[PDB]
């Protein structure tokens, strides 16, 4: 295995490096605004040395945007993908390129077997050709990588299927700047080549001037250079004709045939494009092959491309053929008049890259080096896209839930092989799908009109519910006698209880388990653990009752604590924000011990008096002119307060202090040690009187931010043997801080309200020695080390913020864990920020034509980790990775993957089993099964199970490793026959492993392994 610690990979360009070199002026380069004017020498393509020109048609289709997926599919889609058909099957020269294969899945399916069969023969035969073949064209920055190798396997999958054909380049030409995690997954899927566009203006400035445009990136750990994948940055302003020509988008718009005016478009430059005659083409030649060449002087090779295209293009049957048609006069005069030197055709994009490294091979160019990733991306002046890090918050958590909701379906319903009279595969396919879509760069990026977000709203919700339908099932079967065993495939013999989706103050969606002596003295629970490794954890179940005690299913008791229900309420009468209590329902509490991929069995039982094992929270309200808090049948009575300070420590965890407004001020890690300088502000940025405004894609605050004002806040505190916590009702958050033990869990409720233009940030002051550097995840797959630049804005200085940052000096490190994506920075040594919402009400004109005005409360979750990092090995100054400790790993998996809670929905569970999985391997710590997927059906007389393996890098610090079984993936099943190793979406073979034995994965790396059962 290669050290991914100590080893600084030696590479041509380093991005952290670069941005630390780099001016960023923004000069005024002429024609090319964002350039300079380039020179060419005509005599450098002859006869013998021509410049090859592959003019490559394609047509950006966002899955929603402006429209919604159905209404973009009806209204163009279908046309465009309709009249590629007829065109490219009446004009064999003609190509064109295809990414998005939700759009296509949903056109071919409702075509008749004659076009079907004429669709294949354009695929087979080279004309159409699919670039990516995800079920979208993914957000980069706030996608966690799991999703971002689902919807790259469910559009693979669809097209080996049906098309029988897997990708190997990929095109990625409309992302709000990309990331390294792309290049990674994609060379572990069979890639060799990949494309991108949206980079900041002064990057694709330097790298042009350098030709370091196509280079092979590698991830920012790797010494040897095996993760490499070519790559060609394009060199423009946009992915539109305009600038895709040439340097000079005046010139290039004439060459767009479909501005001359029947279509409603035209040229912004004021020179309309001009229909191709004899008695112009020689004029328009040299206007059009001088663009050309001049593009062609920020590469290596002699193959130039040239796409062809932009949103939505290719729908009329006029526009295939003005296009075509006055591309084909250009092409014959030119391929024609030796003088040029030039040879022009359509192409595709994989045969631009094969052209590419055939010159290559004949030593006509070596490439660049490059690790890094190309964020925070700026299209122009100091508009900065890291607005898109936060909007519409609510759905970057709920792609979160459904992550995980998604891999417990797969993995739990995987055990057995089902009937098709259950649906399994059925529900599985489609929250796989409605998951997939919303990885998509106007998706999770919150940068879609507002029923466009509705309707992504309602189909993530939809698949909740399948997902929801499949692990109920799944864990009635796992845990039923399997004699007993009767389903009904539609019945509900679980509900899901979730603490922290919606959450509390979001929707009242929990289950109360009614218990009483004149109804049903007891419930049965069910915890399932996804991760590989046996795993404790606080649950948490509403109860009818605080006299209930819990049981595991040998009845042994099992310490609990009762807490009361706390809801917040603006009150619009008294102008406060205040805790009501409940005097009917409670929180019943306890730590499930569960098996590693498996389920444990727990019971709860009512009792007319306090229970034994069962402790009650005390409770304390400060604020001043409290008013009573009745709690019913609860225990201990509140007690109340004026403010004051206040220090909680659960078991033998950190002792938190807090100041009198309820918010952290110091942590202290054990009973000796410093009480260290940690304090949780909230402060609000604002928006541009004049001058550009923020939106939903930009961020231009008014300056620093600003505190928020505090007044005399509401506090509770409530405190526990198991769980304790200080929550407080500030303007529009109720900010909560929960104790276990270990390090805090933090949640706020954020409720934006009608505050508009305004963004609220959540920041923390440390005194730790940061100076400017800080840490970011990319995608939830490896933290890569940002340097503050004060030559920079504000705006430029954030960063996603997909699972986690964290700041150090040499002998303190804080980290915070997320359980959604949002964007945050290091503005000053010793600070961490992040956004929590942001409500806009100016279009920022990226053509979303509407501000950010649909907030809705949402539930931010967070874990907060104070070590001390002195005796850790970390990689030297010079290296540009980070990596968590084993704490800091472990709390950010309680945040994406917790256990999952079902409720017995009936009063009796006959033939109920105590526990699953006992008996499976509890892994290193560092490794993690993140998928498993049963990938055949019922009637296969060889089943298949896929499982994608990853280990992530912890630091080591000097505690003993201890314990851990090996896992081999593919004896999880019985009867294996054959385990292989494949690409990560499963399409292909690479390895057949000797003894049937998956072996595990180097730190940093992942693999799939496909197991076959007879
Ligand atoms: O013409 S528009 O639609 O206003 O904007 C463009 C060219 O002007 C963009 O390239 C359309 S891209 C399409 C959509 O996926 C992004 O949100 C947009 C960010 O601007
Ligand atoms: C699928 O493509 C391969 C080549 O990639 C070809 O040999 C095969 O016949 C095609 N159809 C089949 C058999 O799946
Ligand atoms: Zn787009």
């Amino acid at each position: 295995c290669q050290d991914v610690v100590q080893d600084v990979p030696n590479v041509d360009v380093q991005m952290l490096e670069l941005y630390d070199r780099m001016s960023f002026k923004d000069i005024d380069g002429g024609v090319w605004k964002q350039g300079w004017n380039i020179k060419y020498d005509p005599l450098k393509y002859n006869a013998h040395h021509k410049l090859k020109v592959f003019v490559v048609p394609h047509s950006h289709n966002d899955p929603g945007w402006i429209q919604t997926f159905e209404e973009y599919y009806q209204h163009d889609t279908k046309h465009i993908l309709s009249n590629a058909l007829r065109h490219l099957h009446d004009n064999p020269e003609m190509k064109f390129i295809w990414a998005e294969i939700s759009y296509f899945a949903r056109f071919y399916h409702d075509l008749g077997e004659n076009k079907k069969l004429q669709m294949k023969s354009i695929v087979k035969n080279g004309q159409l050709e699919f670039v990516t073949g995800g079920w979208v064209m993914p957000d980069e920055a706030n996608s966690h990588w799991r999703n971002v190798l689902l919807q790259l396997t469910e559009g693979q999958t669809w097209l080996k299927q049906f098309m029988n054909v897997t990708p190997t380049a990929s095109w990625a030409i409309d992302p709000f700047g990309h990331s390294p995690t792309m290049p990674y997954i994609l060379q572990k899927s069979g890639f060799k080549n990949m494309l991108i566009q949206r980079t900041h203006y002064s990057v694709k400035k330097e790298l042009a001037q350098q030709r370091q445009l196509e280079f092979l990136w590698r991830q920012i750990w790797d010494n040897k250079g095996d993760t490499a994948l070519f790559t060609h940055m394009m060199p423009f302003y946009s992915y539109d004709i305009p600038h895709t020509c040439g340097p000079d988008p005046k010139v290039c718009c004439q060459f767009d045939f479909k501005r001359m005016g029947s279509f409603g478009l035209s040229c912004p430059w004021k020179v309309p494009p001009r229909t191709i005659s004899d008695q112009n083409v020689a004029a328009r030649s040299d206007l059009l092959v001088d663009q050309w060449k001049k593009k062609a002087e920020l590469y290596r090779t002699n193959v130039l491309l040239i796409p062809l295209g932009d949103d939505f293009r290719f729908k009329q049957n006029t526009e295939w053929d003005v296009q075509r048609v006055n591309y084909e006069r250009l092409f014959e005069h030119i391929n024609s008049q030796a003088h040029f030197n030039v040879q022009a055709q359509f192409g595709t994009l994989q045969e631009y890259f094969d052209a590419v490294h055939q010159a290559e091979r004949a030593g006509q160019a070596e490439f660049p080096t490059l690790s890094g990733d190309f964020f925070t991306y700026a299209d122009r002046s100091d508009n900065y896209w890291s607005g898109y890090y936060t909007s519409r918050p609510y759905h970057k958590r709920m792609d979160r839930v459904l992550m995980h909701y998604v891999r417990a379906a797969e993995m739990l319903s995987a055990w057995h092989s089902w009937d098709g009279m259950a649906r399994i595969e059925e529900r599985l396919e489609q929250a796989r799908r409605e998951l997939s879509l919303f990885q998509h760069h106007d998706g999770i990026t919150g940068t879609a009109k507002t029923h466009v977000v509705v309707d992504y709203e309602q189909r993530m919700q939809e698949a909740l519910k399948a997902c929801q339908m499949v692990m109920q099932q799944s864990v009635y079967r796992l845990l039923t006698k399997p004699s007993i065993y009767s389903p009904d495939f539609s019945f509900s013999y679980f509900t899901l209880d979730d603490s922290r989706w919606p959450g509390s103050g979001v929707e009242d969606s929990r289950t109360t388990i009614i218990l009483g002596e004149d109804i049903l003295p007891s419930k049965h629970v069910v915890m399932h653990n996804t991760l590989p490794h046996w795993r404790e954890q606080l649950v948490d179940f509403y109860v009818s009752s605080p006299f209930v005690s819990v049981t595991d299913l040998a009845n042994n008791p099992v310490e609990a604590q009762v807490s009361p229900v706390w809801s917040w309420h603006h009150d619009t009468l008294t102008k406060t924000i205040h805790p009501q209590g409940s005097t009917t329902k409670y929180r019943i509490i306890f730590k499930a011990r569960v098996p590693p991929m498996g389920l444990a069995t727990y019971v709860l039982t009512i009792s007319d008096s306090k229970p034994e094992h069962t402790s009650y929270a005390s409770n304390l309200l400060l604020r001043k002119n409290p008013t009573s808090l009745p709690l019913g049948q609860y225990p201990e009575d509140v007690k109340f307060g004026d403010p004051r300070e206040i220090s909680l420590r659960v078991g033998n965890g950190p002792t938190l202090a807090f100041s009198e407004q309820g918010l952290l001020k110091s942590i202290q890690l054990t009973q000796d040690s410093p009480h260290v300088p940690v304090h949780f502000k909230f402060l609000k940025y604002g928006v541009r009187s004049h001058g550009d405004r923020s939106g939903a894609y930009l961020f231009l605050p008014n300056g620093p931010a600003s505190p928020v004002e505090l007044g005399q806040p509401v506090v509770l505190v409530t405190k526990g043997k198991l769980e304790s916590s200080v929550s407080v009702g500030l303007p529009s958050v109720v900010h909560q801080t929960i104790m276990r033990g270990g390090a805090p869990e933090i949640r706020n409720l954020v409720d934006i309200g009608s505050l508009d233009n305004t963004e609220i940030v959540m920041r923390l002051e440390t005194h730790i020695d940061s100076g400017d550097i800080f840490y970011t995840d990319l995608n939830g797959l490896q933290f890569i080390k940002r340097r503050r630049l004060d030559k920079l804005p504000l705006q430029a200085n954030y960063y996603p913020i997909p699972s986690g940052m964290f700041i150090e000096d040499a002998n303190t490190r804080l980290t915070l864990l997320t359980g959604q994506p949002l964007g945050g920075s290091s503005l000053a040594s010793g600070e961490l920020e992040i956004m929590q919402d942001r409500r806009l009400a100016s279009d920022d004109e990226r053509g979303l034509g509407q501000g950010v005005l649909d907030n809705k409360p949402v539930l931010h979750i967070y874990r907060l980790v104070l070590e001390k990092v002195n005796n850790c090995v970390r990689p030297s100054k010079l290296h540009p990775a980070g990596y968590l400790t084993s704490a800091a790993h472990k709390a950010s998996q309680s945040l994406l993957d917790p256990l999952d809670k079902f409720i017995f929905a009936e009063n009796e569970w006959i033939g109920a089993q105590g526990q699953f999985g006992g008996d499976h391997p509890s892994a290193r710590e560092d490794l993690d099964v993140s998928v498993m997927r049963r990938l055949t059906k019922s009637s296969a007389k060889t089943q298949r199970v896929g499982y994608v393996l990853h280990r992530t890098n912890l630091m080591q610090c000097g505690t003993p490793e201890e314990h851990t079984q090996k896992l081999d993936v593919c004896h999880l099943l019985p009867n294996v026959a054959r385990c292989e190793r494949t690409t990560l979406t499963f399409l292909q073979n690479l390895e057949h492993l000797d003894g049937m034995v998956a072996p595990e994965v180097c730190p940093m790396e992942t693999a799939a392994y496909v197991s076959s059962h007879s």
